[PDB]
């Protein structure tokens, strides 16, 4: 019985990894993720220049999940490119590098310089499209014309297989349109579903106050709130993009939740809120828990059940 | 100490009512809601002709909420219009009728017939701007030009104050656009935020199956999963639509949850999943709980805290 996978010309001990943003901003964080039992890691979504992000408090967690308006804090592209080129030990596990430029030109600038390190070292690009562009316009992946432009320019600039981090969608027409945009780009080899459920609002009853400072308390939701949303997106893109991989992200706290993601179509399974809350020991727990469900069911490998969710009649 | 309020030229014993679709389809259901302690009731969204809806199972509930793809089952507009005009006891509480025609023309035809009953009896119109999926196009409230058409045509055809049931939005630009549409229409006097979080997917681990039959298991989410989404929409439209009332719906299981909705800006507070699961007894509990939290805080009226959620400076 085993959790091994072989995809994107890399070998993974198990499907688990951090979600971009969690335990991945500093060298210390990336060393910690590398030392963990995860099957891979992704570095913090970066911009060309370092960012301090938004004022605190900017993340808060609760029994059913988390809310954040971090402001994209990160150490800048050059730091994560150096980590990929010179510091990461690729004998331990594969590395993804997430980029999240605030314009198409910023993305292009970065991926031009990532390319030779991807080619030589095998770091894998995740492009965040659940990202602001022009204020007053929707985020990139909710603006299909912008999304197409970003994908065309990054495809041309980078020229190697990459993946994309998607926001959740809520309307069948959007699933259809979004997947058709993605399927225009052969270099998009994996699709990570999902980024946060956007612009939720947590209010504390005792204090009568919102719980984060930026955006008058509005921020993106993760955790137990979003697992059925996550599963729907994984399965919608799994069905619509038969020549791509889907990676699942949202609401994973247990091996059971991972099993559901995988039944929906997930290859890799990313862990955000739960990892932020529990720390990197979560990965040995998730592995044990998933193996125990597999043993009970008689499944020996992940491919035996991946995408095999049953529908009714 | 009592929770009685006046809105829309009606008096309400308390801000609670059912959410459209729950406990409101049949004459029996409407009589049960009328006999309850709720401050108001709303009828099942209707079409011009009766509908069977989708195959069963089409609703399921879980500790964190519910999923549904009912398919707009309803007894038809003539039945609900007769209920409003002949059967409802207005001395007990106000009645809202929800309309959800499958085209603008169908909505116009229903509202032209409702108008004189509204004038004579004081029934209130809630226009549902959510739709079965049509391939190649989004739900009406996610297509802003379609929404503007619907509202223009209904406003002209009806000519009296009405409200609109909205799906959740997840993007700040979308809140700005949606609210600007709604503010073009002076007759839209209340906005109900929110309908279900669209097209989630619940999967059962043991059976490895989806839990509802229609739409390959996809359906709208309610209950605990959606409370921060609901609060965000309530507050976003409360801030954007100062000349309208906002009715909150989503995630209410307790008086504290109602208190959060009202802090965010809600005038009435609708109860869907929790009502389906607990039954109409829930209304007495919710009242008791809300009054208890008001007493502990020193609030004597709802106006004292409605929309007064605090932000961090
Ligand atoms: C503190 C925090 C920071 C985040 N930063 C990013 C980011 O920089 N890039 C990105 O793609 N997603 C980011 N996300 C989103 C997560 O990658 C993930 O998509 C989301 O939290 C849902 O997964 P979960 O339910 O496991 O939390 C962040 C999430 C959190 C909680
Ligand atoms: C079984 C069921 C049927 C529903 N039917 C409708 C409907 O006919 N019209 C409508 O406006 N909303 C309908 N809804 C949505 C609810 O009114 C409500 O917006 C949603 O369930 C979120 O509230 P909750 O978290 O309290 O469940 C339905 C919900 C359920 C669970
Ligand atoms: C400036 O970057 C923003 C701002 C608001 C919302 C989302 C982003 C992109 C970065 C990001 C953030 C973030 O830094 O707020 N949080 C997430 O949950 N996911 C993300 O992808
Ligand atoms: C989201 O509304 C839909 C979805 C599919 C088919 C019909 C509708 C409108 C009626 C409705 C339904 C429904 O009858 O399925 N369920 C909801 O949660 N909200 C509704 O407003």
């Amino acid at each position: 019985m085993c959790l091994k996978l072989n995809l994107l010309d890399h070998v993974f001990a198990n499907p688990f990894m951090n979600a971009a943003g969690v335990l991945c901003s500093t060298e210390e964080d990336l060393r910690c993720m590398t030392a963990s039992s995860s099957g891979a890691l992704v570095s913090k979504s970066c911009t060309s220049a370092p960012r301090d992000g938004n004022p605190e408090p900017r993340y808060m967690a609760f029994p059913l999940g988390s809310i954040n308006s971090m402001g994209l804090p990160n150490l800048g592209f050059d730091f994560y490119l150096k980590y990929a080129s010179d510091l990461h030990d690729y004998s331990k596990k594969p590395l993804f590098l997430s980029i999240s430029g605030l314009s198409v030109e910023e993305n292009v600038a970065m991926v031009r310089r990532l390319a030779p390190v991807a080619q030589e070292k095998g770091v894998l690009l995740e492009l965040n499209l659940s990202c602001p562009n022009v204020p007053g316009k929707p985020q990139v992946a909710y603006d299909f014309e912008a999304m197409r432009t970003y994908l065309q320019q990054v495809s041309l600039a980078y020229g190697l297989p990459f993946g994309v981090k998607m926001p959740p969608y809520f309307d069948i027409a959007h699933f259809d349109t979004a997947a058709a945009v993605l399927n225009e780009f052969p270099l998009v080899k994996f699709v990570t579903c999902v980024n946060s459920v956007g612009n939720g609002l947590v209010i504390d009853a005792e204090s009568e106050s919102v719980v984060i400072k930026p955006k008058q308390g509005f921020g993106g939701l993760g955790g137990k709130y979003i697992l059925p949303t996550a599963l729907a997106n994984v399965n919608a893109f799994y069905r619509r993009c038969p020549d791509k991989l889907v990676f699942g992200c949202g609401g994973v706290y247990s091996g059971e939740d991972a099993f559901l993601h995988i039944l929906a179509g997930a290859s890799m399974v990313q862990v955000g809120t739960a990892l932020q809350e529990e720390g990197p020991g979560i990965f040995t727990r998730l592995e044990d828990e998933l193996l125990e469900i597999m043993a009970r069911k008689g499944y020996r490998t992940l491919e035996e059940f991946r995408g095999r969710v049953k529908t009714i009649e």
